[PDB]
């Protein structure tokens, strides 16, 4: 279950960043201030409609934390055709993606980690790639995925925040198609998650 | 599922007090300890065993951050027979109880609320009881609460962090008896959950 409460959590933080304030330290409010908003927004409805513009705007306060903390050892890149932006896409999408290749990295480099995020039409669709240069991801792992991007439901297993399938399956159900997303992995030339959304000029319901 | 991502959650909060110690944040750094202190604890293995003494100082970290920011509404006193703080009990026992207290003050009363923990020995138990001075519980989670005490399996509903049923089974299981709490409550008249603990001079496991 979850040991941790969010709303307390997410309370708490106010306050502090009321401390902050008072006290006129202003990088501490500064990283509280981004903390708050990737917190509150993941708290929200997971069942609303966002658009890429909000997923971005997320991923850039992660990014400033992240390098505030891991500045000599991960490099970030974040790149966006403006158009694409206004594409309509559950919540919490990119995060995951991210997280996972920050894991990668940090796991494989002591510095050295590259992580990036590059979205941008191609065809019909709007992509969202998130690359790293980790060791590669596990193939049973690639191949498992794999078969719930083509509709196949994989092995349940126990004991199986929000992790890579649950995105997949989110996206399928969002927009009526199962061919959401491709991995692209090899051992020592790391990992791009690939997502293919069909270009929605739109509907977010 | 969970929304958030608390190993993340708690790496951004030491950079957030590593921040505010840089800028001499002295109230704001008190503030980020005790809710570290807190998510800290709550992130530890739910199944080792603490003692009392380890739940009544997590108690007076959430009594000292709400107290900072509901000062004027309500009103929290902890009470303790030191010789009971050597208990062995399972961690996320009391903190369940004073959340559940706290939520019924806070939603009864604009100003007047009131939390009150106690600890003592009573023949061959440890006593915990958790007061509030609210509108009373609902007489059917009551009463599905006791039920669950005397070992009958209450039903099983859709959408069902840890709550007063699960503190009440890993109690019994703990302790091998299941007469590990009562409950006190009346329309207008408040509401204590009072656990009944076999006196353990000792046994962890
Ligand atoms: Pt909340
Ligand atoms: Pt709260
Ligand atoms: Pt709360
Ligand atoms: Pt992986
Ligand atoms: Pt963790
Ligand atoms: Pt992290
Ligand atoms: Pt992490
Ligand atoms: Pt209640």
């Amino acid at each position: 279950q979850s040991q941790i409460n969010p709303h307390f959590l997410f309370n708490t933080l106010n306050t502090v960043a009321k401390m902050a304030y008072l006290e006129d330290a202003q990088q501490t409010s500064r990283l509280i201030e981004a903390v708050a908003a990737i917190l509150r927004y993941n708290l929200g409805d997971l069942q609303r409609t966002v658009t890429l513009a909000d997923e971005v705007r997320i991923a850039r306060e992660y990014f400033f934390i992240q390098q505030t903390r891991f500045f000599d050892r991960i490099k970030f890149s974040l790149e966006a055709e403006p158009s694409c932006l206004d594409q309509p896409i559950p919540p919490l999408t990119l995060q995951p993606l991210i997280e996972n290749a920050f894991i990668h990295g940090i796991e494989t480099y002591e510095q050295g980690a590259e992580l990036s995020v590059s979205v941008f039409a191609e065809n019909g669709r709007v992509v969202v790639e998130v690359r790293d240069n980790g060791v590669g991801m596990d193939e049973q792992v690639k191949a498992e995925l794999e078969a719930l991007i083509r509709g196949e439901e994989p092995r349940t297993r126990r004991e199986q925040g929000i992790g890579l399938h649950n995105v997949i399956r989110r996206l399928q159900l969002f927009y009526g198609v199962m061919d959401v997303a491709e991995i692209e992995s090899a051992l020592g030339k790391g990992t791009t998650v690939r997502l293919w959304l069909p270009r929605w000029q739109g509907g977010m319901n």
